[PDB]
């Protein structure tokens, strides 16, 4: 259990952020208690995972990483850098405790989007991606070879087609 | 309302800012006997919807699970606009992205009490931010509330008014 609220049927549908946790299947780093406060110190809605491991406090556990995606209309170059407009699924964030990094969360966040939006890493665009999340991408998921943009996406060779 | 742990790295690096309120109003006119009525409700768990932006929540409380009667969206955007002579200009104010009450409950003052709140917080006047796409009511409710009548027009969906230049 994340959340204790009600919502209107009508302002749910409406929501303008679609958010999920999941629970996940090592150093616990120090952490706030999130009360009413998150982040303190026909519309196409982004999608926000959030990962749960653990049961410190009867369960309550600890939010180890967060997932963004969303649909942006990209104006990209392709194979042969013709221009092409497009519209698709981005990766907007993406985030694992420092700590807990190369414990497998990531994946697991990743895997869990790709199922539910039945959609494969090659035909997403990623923007302004870390060395990290590059690596990651490209050792977990076979995504080698980009097509080069000049707008701070990164995008692969199996997304033309 | 939330029962979550953040790690303070995560929290700082969060991509949404949430908030969540609780109604004066709301809480004012249940103590005096005249509750506003709530309409059928879905109780979240795990699932919601089924420069960081800033999604403001209004909270009609119990001491129970309130229910959340409107939201408010602002964020930083940055801007080419026209000013009043046409004159072409890059600015980047805080923009209106997204703005509802619950249908039954609209028009009790509950859009108003989270506006307010968001300009007394963000420090700002209303005419110093930009409106991207307002329905008509969201329309409405800027030139009856806050007298924003003036509107330099614009070809890029953003609404701005006089007092904004
Ligand atoms: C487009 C944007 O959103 S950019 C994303 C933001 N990330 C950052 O700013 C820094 C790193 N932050 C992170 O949150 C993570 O490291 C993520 C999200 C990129 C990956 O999630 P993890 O939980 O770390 O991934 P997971 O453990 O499932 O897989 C590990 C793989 O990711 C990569 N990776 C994870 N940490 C590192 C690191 N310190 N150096 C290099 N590669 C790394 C490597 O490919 C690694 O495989 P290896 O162990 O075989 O080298
Ligand atoms: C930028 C974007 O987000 S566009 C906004 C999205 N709006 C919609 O899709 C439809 C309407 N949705 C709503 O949620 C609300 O009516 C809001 C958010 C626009 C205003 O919230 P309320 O809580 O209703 O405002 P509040 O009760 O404080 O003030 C009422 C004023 O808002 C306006 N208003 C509220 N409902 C209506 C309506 N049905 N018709 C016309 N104006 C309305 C009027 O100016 C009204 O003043 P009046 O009663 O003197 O005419
Ligand atoms: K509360």
């Amino acid at each position: 259990g994340s959340f204790t609220m009600d919502f209107p049927y009508d302002l749910n549908a409406l929501f303008p952020e679609r958010i999920s946790v999941l629970d996940s299947n090592d150093p616990l780093p120090q952490v706030t208690t999130v009360i009413d406060e998150l982040g303190k110190a026909q519309a196409n809605r982004h999608h926000l995972y959030l990962l749960k491991d653990g049961e410190q406090n009867g369960g309550r556990g600890v939010i180890v990483g967060f997932l963004k995606v969303g649909y942006k209309k990209l104006f990209l170059l392709d194979q042969r850098g013709a221009h092409l407009e497009t519209e698709p699924l981005c990766v907007l964030a993406f985030y694992v405790t420092e700590t807990l990094q190369r414990h497998g969360y990531g994946s697991e966040l990743f895997d869990f989007m790709l199922k539910h939006k039945q959609v494969e890493p090659a035909q997403m665009a990623y923007d302004r991606p870390s060395p990290k999340f590059l690596s990651f991408l490209e050792k977990r998921y076979d995504l080698r070879n980009s097509v080069p943009q000049v707008n701070n996406f990164v995008v692969f060779a199996g997304f033309f087609q």
